[PDB]
């Protein structure tokens, strides 16, 4: 039971879950570019909240969001598709997403992700985590201080490994599980390279703030 956290990582899940809470042709494209805007917005306002997330250099910071939002972006997709989109309407959401434009070939990896994660049947607990991991990844471009990020990021891979073995006791190989999907999740941001790419060849045009983020 989650008495095996202790008041500590206890405040930290509790913090985390209440921010994580707090949440046609080329006009189906314009749509996508809208919710991918909105979601931007959302996770500046769960990055801002994180755990120490202010004791990081500025730049660092900067660099941590810009480096997450597409990993982000596809992990909360996987989300809203498992826990929110109606089974029966998932042909549909596929078929849209086709005639925005981006075709079957990286529709295909992305669409087996999102059952690959429903098969983990993640509690809330657990997108919250993971998503908070992902954002604090030392491992991305541009950051100077690993280590911190490091710092900030291992207190949550033990709450999520506890986690783990509270939700799934008898399958201790789940935390391991979760690591492969973030394995999974991180090609996504080749996936979406290409994407940008091919999109604005056909001059397909953004928000600045997503020129920014996704650097175009
Ligand atoms: C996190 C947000 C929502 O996702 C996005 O913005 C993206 C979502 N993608 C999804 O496959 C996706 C989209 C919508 C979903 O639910 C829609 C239905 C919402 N339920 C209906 C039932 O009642 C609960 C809410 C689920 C997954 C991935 C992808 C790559 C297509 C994409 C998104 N934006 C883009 C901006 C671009 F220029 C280019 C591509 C994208």
């Amino acid at each position: 039971s989650h008495g095996e956290l202790t008041p500590d990582q206890q405040t930290l899940l509790h913090f985390i879950m209440d921010s994580y809470n707090k949440q046609s042709a080329e006009e189906n494209f314009l749509i996508l570019t809208e919710m991918a805007t909105n979601h931007v917005q959302v996770l500046v306002e769960f990055t801002k909240k994180l755990p120490g997330f202010q004791t990081l250099d500025h730049e660092d910071q900067i660099a941590l969001l810009k480096g997450s939002a597409v990993e982000a972006m596809f992990l909360r997709s996987a989300e809203i598709f498992n826990k929110k989109l109606p089974s029966g309407h998932s042909d549909l959401l596929e078929e849209r997403i086709r005639n925005s434009g981006i075709s079957d070939e990286y529709i295909t990896p992305m669409f087996s992700f999102y059952k690959s994660i429903g098969e983990l049947k993640m509690t809330q607990e657990e997108y919250a985590l993971l998503t908070a991991i992902v954002i604090l990844s030392p491992d991305r471009q541009y950051i100077k201080d690993r280590e911190a990020v490091e710092k900030l990021q291992e207190p949550l891979l033990d709450v999520l490994q506890k986690l783990c073995k509270i939700h799934q006791p008898e399958n201790p190989q789940h935390f391991a599980c979760l690591l492969g999907r973030l394995t999974e999740l991180r090609t996504f941001n080749h996936h979406h390279a290409e994407m940008l790419m091919s999109w604005r060849v056909n001059d397909h045009k953004f928000t600045p703030l997503l020129c920014e983020i996704w650097d175009v």
